[PDB]
């Protein structure tokens, strides 16, 4: 409604004070003031500096340390100010993997001020996100003690004064340092409002700390118990799929579920590629996906402290990665494969089932065996370059044309989409769009999927008088046809065309096509649902028919009906992977196919590259088509690696619908489209689909567009509990494609058997 008044903008915190300590003692320390100046040259040298709202750095009070830490500690290491090289190093001795120095105190102090500047800008909606380029780090730093490298507990003391100063509720602390951040742990045990998430390297105590508590089993004591969550690697070498796996399957069904009004997180690029101490060989660009991830759940309020990261070139590559995501720029491409190891599924399991009793979203998992069959292949796609992010619009009031000349009570109306149009101009989304020209399709394109009997039928309709019209679209399961009905399928699989042209030749980075009639439902040879040619199938041939044969093409439908004529177009096709949310009603839903069900996987050379998830008995909402998303959606598609996503996007599923009968609410599909973009580099075109409330459909494809142009992803409803019958069609999905992949293998035991 206000849109100068938006929160936009990456604040940034930096001072020459961070560099003004170091070792005395140890000329070679690792944490050195080169860390923080490297990462502030790169920053200037991608132009990412430039970019960020500059926002000073205060020193941090008295009482402001005080809720964290206590009065003899704070004293004692205000005392360290006046103290000779000697008396500092003594002190130091008396604490695990720590130096001091005279001016490590000031530091230490505009270290936690820095980011609490931070929590101000974000919580007063000043600006939408931030990150502070700090040192001394401070995750390992307890109440009474120093220890690795730390003073105070900056996130710690930012999570209480956001509560405290901002009166907020819930606080998530993400720990992606490849440390276990035991100050952390420690603090919040009991406390109930501070969620505290952790991955990092254990290998059964071999790794620093060592400490016993560092493991999966340790999930707080008191009122505090399950909000404590350690995810620790037994197995150095880790990579990307190792990460999105852990967050797609553990993380963010979690933190979906305990809502928090804000997210720290201690970011640590000791797990980048290169790193001497993390022993972890995770590709910057993966950070890029993570901090995005991240921006879902606390409806953007993000804030970003760093913490580890001792080799000088992997740490300031992984904050630019990171910054690009805060900054709204595009996605990378996953420069390693979307598959987890076995190490990685091992640990992810043995936390999920640590875990199991505290969280109703973990409760998801039935439990006992999935498949460990050597999976499908895991490709990586080629590098594209990262640039200012432009979201392309497509809409041609000729669309219009195509009507019901009997039943003028059809559902598929042609205000349908000049009503989705006005919606995306009355919220200006339209005026911030790059508008792409509508076209014809031509018969050699149409061509791509149907037989020239069906291309010559509906082309023969252009010229047909009514009685003909009405006789020829009984030939069919619900078809109405009219005299322009050629022309507009052709705009609309043309204008989607025009699109996918964009976004492949970087024109734009992803787009939104306002088109009718819909396609999904359309076959080889015959129309079929509305839908006369399959728009969204036509447009994976165009793509790959302007780049190459093989390009992984993703197509997601999220429409209330399983789209009949995508499986059956790609049922053999490994290079497009197709993936439905459908009301399946054991075969009573409309196409009424038992093909819509979890046993269909694709056949012949296309085995694993077709999911469906069928919906029995219920009104399926948000809660439970997040829970697809999370669990199977994203780890599939994922693990694909697309270079092209396309969203068959029916607004039917929606909460007024008159023929979906599901709840699914607008900032639902705002959460959806902002999964898939951190996908193919954000190459994500959305096409128009079902949808039958002029409103609903005006309102949750709006939200799509907001999403496409980088806004921040919107407040949610509860998303637990989900229906019964949702839990058992998700586990059926599970088992049906877990030997195909391995994202999905969560072999946990049978935790299901207690409580109710
Ligand atoms: C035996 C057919 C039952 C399903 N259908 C047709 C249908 C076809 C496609 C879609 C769709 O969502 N297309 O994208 C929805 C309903 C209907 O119920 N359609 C309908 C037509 C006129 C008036 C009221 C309803
Ligand atoms: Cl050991
Ligand atoms: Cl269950
Ligand atoms: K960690
Ligand atoms: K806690
Ligand atoms: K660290
Ligand atoms: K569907
Ligand atoms: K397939
Ligand atoms: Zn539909």
């Amino acid at each position: 409604v206000q849109g100068k008044s938006k929160a936009t903008g990456t604040g940034l915190v930096y001072v020459d004070a961070f560099t003004r300590f170091h070792c005395l003692w140890d000329a070679s320390h690792p944490e050195c003031p080169a860390r923080v100046s490297t990462v502030m040259e790169m920053l200037e040298t991608e132009g990412l500096l430039g970019r960020c709202v500059q926002v000073e750095a205060r020193a941090v009070t008295e009482d402001e340390l005080l809720l964290v830490h206590t009065k003899e500690y704070v004293e004692l290491m205000k005392s360290t100010q006046n103290m000779t090289e000697e008396e500092l190093k003594t002190l130091a001795e008396k604490y695990d993997s720590v130096y001091l120095h005279p001016g490590f105190f000031s530091s230490a102090c505009l270290s936690v001020g820095s980011v609490l500047q931070l929590v101000d800008k974000v919580m007063t909606s000043q600006l939408r996100n931030g990150f502070s380029i700090n040192r001394p780090p401070g995750h390992h730093a307890q109440a009474d003690k120093m220890n690795g490298f730390c003073m105070f507990n900056n996130l710690a003391i930012a999570a209480r004064y956001a509560q405290k100063r901002h009166r907020v509720q819930r606080v998530l602390i993400v720990d992606w340092d490849v440390h276990h951040g035991q100050g952390i742990q420690y603090i919040f045990e009991e406390d109930p409002s501070v969620l505290y998430f952790s991955v990092h390297r254990y290998e059964d105590g071999s790794f620093w700390p060592h400490l016993k508590e560092s493991d999966s089993s340790s999930v707080g004591s008191g009122a505090g118990q399950g909000y404590n969550i350690n995810l620790p690697w037994n197995k150095v070498g880790m990579e990307s799929g190792d990460y999105i796996t852990a967050f797609q399957q553990l993380l963010l069904p979690v933190a979906y579920e305990f809502q928090p009004q804000l997210v720290l997180v201690a970011a640590g690029f000791d797990a980048v590629i290169g790193d001497p101490k993390g022993g972890m060989q995770v590709s910057p660009e993966c950070f890029s996906i993570l901090t995005h991830m991240l921006k879902g759940v606390a409806q953007g309020r993000l804030v970003l402290a760093l913490e580890g990261g001792y080799n000088l070139q992997s740490t300031a590559e992984g904050v630019c990665a990171s910054m690009r995501s805060l900054l709204g720029d595009p996605c990378p491409h996953l420069p390693s494969s979307g598959a987890p190891c076995e190490s990685a599924l091992k640990s992810i399991s043995k936390t999920i089932s640590d875990l199991y009793p505290f969280w109703k979203s973990l409760q998801t998992f039935e439990g006992g065996p999935l498949s460990e069959v050597s999976p499908l292949p895991a490709p990586v796609c080629a590098e594209v370059k990262v640039s200012s992010p432009i979201t392309g619009l497509v809409y041609d009031q000729r669309m219009m044309l195509h009507h019901n000349m009997w039943d003028s009570h059809h559902p598929e109306l042609p205000q349908r989409i000049s009503r989705i149009f006005s919606r995306h101009e009355e919220l200006r989304l339209l005026s911030r769009c790059h508008r792409i020209p509508a076209r014809l399709a031509t018969e050699e394109e149409l061509a791509l999927c149907h037989s020239s009997k069906h291309i010559s039928i509906i082309k023969s309709s252009e010229h047909m008088k009514p009685r003909d019209l009405n006789r020829l679209g009984d030939e069919y399961n619900s078809i109405f046809i009219s005299n322009e009905s050629y022309t507009c399928a052709l705009l609309a699989a043309g204008s989607c065309f025009n699109s996918a042209q964009a976004i492949l030749t970087g024109q734009v980075r992803n787009a939104v096509a306002i088109v009718r009639p819909p396609g999904h439902h359309a076959e080889k040879d015959t129309a079929c649902g509305f839908c006369f040619f399959n728009t969204a199938a036509l447009t994976a041939r165009y793509a790959q028919s302007i780049t190459r044969e093989s390009l992984r093409v993703l197509i997601v439908d999220w429409d209330v009906h399983h789209g009949n004529g995508t499986q059956h177009i790609f049922e053999e096709d490994d290079s497009v992977l197709y993936i439905s949310l459908h009301r399946y009603e054991d075969g009573a839903f409309f196409p009424n196919s038992e093909d819509a069900n979890y046993d269909k996987v694709g056949l012949g050379k296309g085995r694993g590259y077709n999911v469906n998830i069928p919906w029995n008995g219920g009104k399926m909402g948000d809660p439970e088509y997040m829970a697809a998303f999370h669990h199977l959606v994203m780890p599939i598609a994922r693990e694909f690696a697309p270079e092209l996503v396309l969203v068959s996007a029916g607004f039917d599923a929606a909460r007024g619908d008159p023929l979906g009968g599901f709840q699914v609410t607008p900032e639902g599909y705002a959460h959806l489209t902002h999964q898939l973009m951190s996908l193919a580099a954000g190459r994500v075109l959305i096409i128009l689909e079902g949808g039958y409330n002029l409103t609903s459909i005006s309102e949750s494809m709006s939200m799509c567009t907001s999403m496409l142009l980088g806004d921040s992803p919107p407040s949610l409803d509860h998303l637990t509990p989900l229906k019964t019958s949702a839990t058992v069609s998700i586990n059926n999905v599970l088992r049906a494609h877990a030997p195909f992949w391995s994202s999905l293998r969560v072999n946990i035991p049978e935790s299901l058997r207690l409580s109710l």
